[PDB]
């Protein structure tokens, strides 16, 4: 009876193995932008991405992971609200049943059909496992899709999936470009919060674009025939594999822009 994302073992129920699902910097949110505080001392944001290895696709149960070499300073995010440099390791989605639902961040409620999260590590911390223990350990650059046209370079991802189907199943998957992900704007907000999967570890400096990226309807319907189930086990599709937002305590959420 591990977490997933059920009515007997989804969000609400997170608690009883994660107590800090209780938390005080607890991720999602939702991003009131009325009351996002624009903060000019904030650098824009760099994302050096042109030396990125992919190595692997993995459905892990809950989505799947394009992995990275982490193994040298390739593919790192640094300034925006960053001290030092973050050194990219996976990205993976959260998407919905339905496209009005599916995003994890809200703005103003309102829910996106998906959310991409490229989750990077503090290189002063050596690895990831040690980073996500450290309060400044992680930094998740968080892009919302929304439906419409393709994205050409999602394109790569969506074809691999049939390849790894059910839980545990993975796929070589090198040469992958995480720049054709990106919006043009690298304006974002900005808040102190946490992993949004078990297990739930507040080490998350979150940076989420206001640009929203278009994939097309045929592009989140392949995600959506993904399952959460292993090979030979009943087919439970993997959809809804997001969290609510969560209460913001004593946070500020800040903005680069206007
Ligand atoms: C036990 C691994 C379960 C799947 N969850 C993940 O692979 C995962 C790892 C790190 C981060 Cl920062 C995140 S997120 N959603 O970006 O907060 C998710
Ligand atoms: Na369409
Ligand atoms: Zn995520």
């Amino acid at each position: 009876h591990h977490w997933g994302y059920g009515k007997h073992n989804g969000p609400e129920h997170w608690h009883k193995d994660f107590p800090i699902a209780k938390g005080e910097r607890q991720s999602p949110v939702d991003i009131d932008t009325h009351t996002a505080k624009y903060d000019p001392s904030l650098k824009p944001l760099s994302v050096s991405y042109d030396q990125a290895t992919s190595l692997r696709i993995l459905n892990n149960g809950h989505a799947f992971n394009v992995e990275f070499d982490d193994s040298q300073d390739k593919a790192v995010l640094k300034g925006g609200p960053l001290d030092g440099t973050y050194r990219l390791i996976q990205f993976h989605f959260h998407w919905g049943s339905l496209d009005g639902q599916g995003s994890e961040h809200t703005v103003d409620k309102k829910k996106y059909a998906a959310e991409l999260h490229l989750v990077h590590w503090n290189t002063k911390y050596g690895d990831f496992g040690k980073a996500v223990q450290q309060p400044d350990g992680l930094a998740v650059l968080g892009i919302f899709l929304k439906v419409g046209s393709a994205k050409p370079g999602l394109q790569k991802v969506v074809d691999v999936l049939d390849s790894i189907k059910t839980k545990g199943k993975s796929a070589d998957f090198t040469n992958f470009d995480p720049r054709g992900l990106l919006p043009e704007s690298l304006d974002y907000w900005t808040y102190p919060g946490s992993l949004t999967t078990p297990p739930l570890l507040e080490c998350v400096t979150w940076i989420v674009l206001k640009e929203p990226i278009s994939v097309s309807s045929e592009q989140v319907l392949k995600f959506r025939k993904l399952n959460f189930n292993g090979e030979g086990e009943p087919e439970e599709l993997m959809v809804d594999n997001w969290r609510p937002a969560q209460p913001l305590k004593n946070r500020q959420i800040k903005a680069s822009f206007k």
